[PDB]
DNA sequence: ATGATTGACAATTATTGGAAACCTT
DNA sequence: AAGGTTTCCAATAATTGTCAATCAT
């Protein structure tokens, strides 16, 4: 009901933060890792995943 | 090809630090407002129209 | 400033400065090489040569 | 001094230099502008031209 | 109230610039 | 010699991690 999802300020750091109110709630996500979806010109960020390239 | 994209290596706690590669090479000004959808387990990072910024 | 055809200066005493996603895109550290070819009256930049498995 | 397929060293820096035979060849100033274009893994290095980002 | 989350600041590392040394005509 | 080029070092600053303050139930 509150700022869970819709658009955020990004840090002056160039650090995007999660809604206080999503995470505070529901910790349906962790913090660590993320697999960057470069959808054209969105971001799409999903779960974390090993994809190891090289060791 | 699968679902799959870029390894992006955050804080353990949090702080979403976007790709810095695509930071420069796209330009994203670190400094206004990002569109944030939550959808499941994935996360929609975007702006209001990143597709008609440099175009 | 990627290389899809952008130009960049050079320096005062002359020197091609790699951008840091270039950088990292070729995936040269700080004790690689890189071979320098010319074609016609272009410069020909060639990353490093492996020769052996990424391990 | 023709360095036509040098391979140089990098060290402890980011950025290169260009050889005398191919920097005397190129004809270009010294804070002037190199059109920088990528070719599979490797990149092609043009001469001056107004290309710029986003135009 | 107290534990967890977020934003601010500081430290580290990467890059770009400049100065110095070596080479060449 | 002296002008040019290259290599090394220093400064700047961007980024990420640490953590301390605050708020929610």
């Amino acid at each position: 009901m509150k700022s869970t999802g819709i658009v955020r300020k990004v840090d002056e750091l160039g650090r995007v933060v999660i809604p206080i109110e999503l995470r505070r709630t529901l910790g349906i996500a962790e913090k660590d890792a993320l697999e960057i979806y470069v959808d054209d010109e969105k971001i799409i960020l999903k779960k974390y995943k090993p994809n190891m390239t090289c060791q």
